[PDB]
């Protein structure tokens, strides 16, 4: 009985094994657009995935992992809220079964079609196992998806998807540039929060940016065909693989923007 997105082992059940779940800084959370503060504290945000190295793609049995190879000085975000470097370990989305949901992180409590993670951890910390051991040790760059123009840079994704249809399949993904995937704008919200998937630790300082990136429906309508399952299983559409706002409890959010 493992964690997921059905009736019983679903987002309501993960606090069972997982009691951090009813935490006080899980993620995700609802960003209340007029609530949020304009933070002049805040630096500019720098975003250099010129050198990123993709390694493969994998099917979870939850999402789909975009790796990267993090063993050199490559792929950093810095800058904005951040303290020091963060190096991206991998990307991965959530998404759902119609177009009017999929977002983990909602804006006055409007939900995206999907939502991409680029997962990074704080260099300080030497890797990202020891680095989810610390309140500061996680960076992660969210980014709403919603449907309209298709994303060129996003293609090569999308057109590999096939090849890790169920749980467990992965497959060499070399050459991806995860700029290809940027909006325009690096205007954000930011805000400390936690892993929105078991073990749900807190150790996240969440960068959502306020510009959302259009997706084609065909894109999309891809992303519905992988499963939950493994091979040789009954067919579990993985669908509606996010986790819904969390209370905000003692945070703020914080604007980069006026
Ligand atoms: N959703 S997320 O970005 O908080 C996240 C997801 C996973 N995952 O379910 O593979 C690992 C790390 C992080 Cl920070
Ligand atoms: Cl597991
Ligand atoms: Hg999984
Ligand atoms: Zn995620």
């Amino acid at each position: 009985h493992h964690w997921g997105y059905g009736k019983h082992n679903g987002p309501e059940h993960w606090h069972k094994d997982f009691p951090i779940a009813k935490g006080e800084r899980q993620s995700p959370v609802d960003i209340d657009t007029h609530t949020a503060k304009y933070d002049p504290s805040l630096k500019p945000l720098s975003v250099s995935y010129d050198q990123a190295t993709s390694l493969r793609i994998l099917n979870n049995g939850h999402a789909f992992n975009v790796e990267f190879d993090d063993s050199q000085d490559k792929a950093v975000l810095k800058g904005g809220p951040l303290d020091g470097t963060y190096r991206l370990i991998q990307f991965h989305f959530h998404w759902g079964s119609l177009d009017g949901q999929g977002s983990e992180h909602t804006v006055d409590k409007k939900k995206y079609a999907a939502e991409l993670h680029l997962v990074h951890w704080n260099t300080k910390y030497g890797d990202f196992g020891k680095a989810v051991q610390q309140p500061d040790g996680l960076a992660v760059l969210g980014i709403f998806l919603k449907v309209g123009s298709a994303k060129p840079g996003l293609q090569k994704v999308v057109d590999v998807l096939d090849s890790i249809k169920t749980k467990g399949k992965s497959a060499d993904f070399t050459n991806f540039d995860p700029r290809g995937l940027l909006p325009e704008s690096l205007d954000y919200w930011t805000y400390p929060g936690s892993l929105t998937t078991p073990p749900l630790l807190e150790c996240v300082t969440w960068i959502v940016l306020k510009e959302p990136i259009s997706v084609s429906s065909e894109q999309v309508l891809k992303f519905r065909k992988l499963n939950f399952n493994g091979e040789g299983e009954p067919e579990e559409l993985m669908v509606d693989n996010w986790r819904p706002a969390q209370p905000l409890k003692n945070r703020q959010i914080k604007a980069s923007f006026k």
